[PDB]
């Protein structure tokens, strides 16, 4: 490992010229990271053939690029021989296309000739025209290589919670003239749903039919307080349809009860609208890869279908009338079951007699109820509504999975109803300063999406690459990538998991080759990071991240997930560590890579909704009652950048859902063209979305959250985030948390490992090892 490629590998696999019911491919290793492979091509025995474009993204250390060729007949697996090609022929720009050679393990050559050829390419990152310019010009053309191009002419509400109470948000100023409106997801999607005349088409990793979508009481609709469930059917009476796809977890219910058991109702939902005009189908999630064929057995019943997805149709934007119809579709973290509903007040106890009473979610304690009290589990999240020709490719992908998984042919014919459903359109003019630019990202593979292109070459313009036995469409692990590389002053994340890039971790009491958490999203951070302290360019880095992954926090999977956390984080603080040093700068590393949890803390006023019973006595349970705390859960899966960018969908920062192949993800990437920050901040809607969130963490709005790329900015937030986990994790309880954003309770040793803050072994109220335990007993395909 002694050369950094951290750009774009464009390569092609021609053949072997030798040698001597196969199934044959080719893999492309950076030293031992795999970055891709071949197709499995089958019957062909001696002489192979299979030209297949690659374009890879690159962030690794590596000495040798290694082609492997191998066959993986059911009959048994083999490994045929060893290509290298040392990285130092490929740095410099230039177009490395040998006839290079098939070795062996000793590294002597294989049988008595041939010789694998390989085209190669390496392009540096700043070779690319955005490379720290950010979004740069409302020209922009895209994300290159994904399934759905770019649309224009698209409106995007972005959405804060579930709902927002009035007079909540402060004022907040953008560019032209107007402060900013927060907007109401669930509000919308009842108001989508209720006025569809033709198609509701819904996707989810869970579906309870029985949630009301509004609850505000001094925001009252009618027929606001009709279940979800209800409300479907009445709408399939009148003749629309209304087709569900619910994640199928291929367990039965467990008809035994222990309480914090989250429960996706997918056979009481299905049970649910049998007999009905609402055609629900259970969705089984089979995956590409799952490593052997013990490992397989082990693990097929756990990979899900994650698309949180509403489409229906709409009334044309209109001033009257009259006669037409558009499709409006909605992505993002949220799904339509139990414990989503919030506000950005994040309660505790306080609404556990109001909103929350029959919605009462809170799976970190054994046996937590409402008749127990609180704390209830709050839900920080994000969602997104989608308007323009975007709806249509939210629309056609889940056209594809209803084709490939899906029940039967009844997917509304919109060739039918050209005269009533307008063709993708835009919902404004491009002149307009609130339009918005935005493109469709996945993961998928063909598999569970009928309609992929099947000629390498057609696979390859749409960034698809071939798994073991399906094409894999990877749109979003790329869409972030790009994000990330156009960066140009800050970037921001609000996300459940994060954790990824294991083939650069610390090999310390792993093999990081072991892990594969491939996905290239923590590296890009601290590389990206490391090249602005180069430059002497100021650049900072914030993550929002759950004080826990959900669930009892002890157990294995969640001290499994905090272990592989701790050593993405411990990773990025070494590059930024090094980096720091290589200028001989002595600087805090946390003034340009900070972390962050959110946590609530609530006395008791009279009044409080009382239980009539109690946890059990030296509970985790109890000590969080007593202690009047709990942390506000984090399930955004968001990013925004330079306040220009944003990305909202259902995806992790986790291998699960930037693979590709093993959950189904989907999210949107979108700007505003009038409104980047190429030469002014920008001061568009973005910019109103991230203010008003800070808001609600932080408790206020002040000068310096302007720009956040400033030291001044990033020093602001630590200092007000180490406040608020002073007051959190304290014993005394003097006033309710004035904000929710607690600095991640772990230390930065000078050399980037990550130490327990003094006192603060377990979480509060627990025993549960903050820096995470490594398991015995679950693969890493199954937490990482
Ligand atoms: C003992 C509990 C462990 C705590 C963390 C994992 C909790 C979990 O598996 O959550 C369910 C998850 C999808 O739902 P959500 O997490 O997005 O609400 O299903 C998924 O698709 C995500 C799985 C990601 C990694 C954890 C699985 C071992
Ligand atoms: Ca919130």
């Amino acid at each position: 490992a002694q050369h950094l490629l951290h750009g774009t590998l464009h390569a092609t696999i021609y053949e072997v010229d030798a040698l001597h019911e196969t199934q044959l491919y080719a893999t492309i290793d950076l030293q031992k990271a795999r970055v891709g492979r071949t197709r499995k091509i089958k019957n062909e025995p001696k002489n192979p053939k299979w030209y297949e474009s690659f374009h890879i993204y690159c962030a690794h250390l590596a000495s040798d690029i290694i082609f492997t060729v191998k066959d993986d007949n059911p009959i048994g697996a083999t490994l045929i021989g060893r290509a290298y090609i040392p990285v130092d022929q490929v740095i410099n720009g230039e177009e490395v296309d040998q006839w290079v050679e098939i070795l062996d393990n000793d590294r002597n050559p294989i049988q008595g000739g041939s010789k694998i050829h390989v085209k190669l390419q390496y392009f540096h990152v700043e070779e690319d025209r955005n490379w720290n310019m950010g979004i740069k010009s409302a020209k922009f053309p895209g994300v290159p290589y994904t399934f759905f191009s770019q649309r224009q002419g698209c409106k995007v509400s972005l959405y804060q919670d579930a709902h927002i109470p009035d007079n909540f948000v402060p004022r907040i100023p953008l560019a032209g003239g107007k402060n900013y409106e927060p907007q109401r997801c669930w509000e919308d999607i009842f108001d989508a749903i209720s006025n569809a005349k033709h198609l509701i088409y819904i996707t989810g990793w869970s579906v309870y039919a029985e949630i009301a979508l509004v609850r505000d009481s001094r925001r009252p609709k009618p027929g606001g307080d009709v279940t979800i469930g209800e409300l479907l059917k009445k709408k399939a009476s009148e003749g629309v349809r209304v087709l569900l796809l619910v994640w199928d977890d291929r367990t039965s219910v467990d008809v035994l009860k222990k309480d914090g058991l989250m429960a996706t109702h997918d056979e009481e939902t299905e049970n649910f609208f049998r007999g009905s005009d609402v055609h629900c189908i259970l969705c089984p999630r089979n995956p590409d890869d799952g490593g052997s064929i013990v490992q397989s057995l082990q693990i097929s019943t756990m990979f899900t279908h994650h698309q949180k997805i509403v489409v229906v149709d709409s009334e044309m934007p209109s001033r009257g009338g009259s006669e037409m119809r558009r499709i409006v579709s909605f992505v993002g973290g949220i799904d339509l079951c139990d414990g989503r509903y919030d506000t950005p007040f994040h309660s505790l106890f306080r609404t556990l007699d109001t909103v929350h009473h029959d919605d009462f979610h809170q799976p970190n304690f054994t046996g937590a109820a409402i008749t127990k009290g609180g704390p209830r589990e709050p839900w920080h999240d994000i969602h997104s509504r989608l308007e323009g020709p975007i709806a249509w490719d939210v629309m056609y992908n889940f056209e594809q999975r209803w084709s490939k998984q899906g029940g039967k042919d009844i997917l509304v014919k919109l060739r039918d109803l050209s005269d009533i459903i307008i063709t993708p359109s835009p919902v404004m003019f491009q002149e307009d300063h609130d339009v918005w630019n935005v493109q469709l990202f996945r993961s998928i593979d063909g598999g569970a999406a009928a309609g992929f292109p099947e000629s390498p070459e057609a696979a390859a313009e749409a960034g698809l690459v071939s798994g073991k036995d399906n094409i894999i469409d990877r749109s979003i692990q790329d869409a972030y990538i790009h994000a990330i590389r156009r960066a140009k002053d800050f970037i921001y994340v609000e996300n459940q998991y994060f954790l990824g890039s294991s083939f650069a971790w610390a090999a310390d009491g792993i093999t990081p080759e072991d892990i594969n958490a491939l996905h290239l999203i923590p590296k890009e951070l601290s590389l990206k990071i490391v090249s602005k302290i180069e430059k002497g360019e100021k650049f900072r880095v914030y993550v929002v991240v759950p004080m826990w992954p959900e669930g009892l926090p002890e157990s294995g999977s969640v001290q499994a997930i905090l272990d592989w956390q701790r050593r993405t984080m411990e990773m990025m603080y070494k590059d930024v560590i090094q980096a720091l040093r290589a200028q001989g700068l002595e600087e805090d590393p946390r003034n340009y890579l900070t972390f962050f949890c959110l946590g609530n803390r609530e006395v008791k006023k009279d009044g409080e909704y009382e239980p009539a019973e109690k946890p059990d006595p030296d509970t985790d349970y109890m000590r969080a009652q007593e202690a009047r705390r709990f942390m506000i859960y984090v399930h955004t899966k968001m990013m925004i950048v330079d306040d220009e960018y944003i990305i909202i969908g259902s995806a992790n920062i986790n291998q699960r859902s930037m693979d590709g192949a093993r959950d189904s993800e989907i999210a949107m990437g979108g700007y505003q063209p009038h409104h980047l920050s190429h030469r002014q901040p920008a001061r568009g809607q973005i910019h109103g979305f991230r203010m008003s969130l800070w808001y609600e963490h932080l408790g206020m709005l002040d000068e310096t959250f302007l720009d956040p790329s400033s030291l001044e900015c990033i020093e602001k937030v630590n200092r007000i985030s180490d406040k608020y986990w002073d007051f959190y994790s304290s014993e005394s309880l003097e006033h309710d948390l004035p904000g929710h954003l607690l600095r991640y309770p772990i230390g930065v040793a000078s050399e980037g490992d990550i130490t327990e803050l003094p006192g603060f072994e377990f979480f509060p109220d627990t025993k549960a090892r903050i820096l995470g335990t490594k398991s015995d007993y679950l693969p890493p395909i199954l937490t990482t």
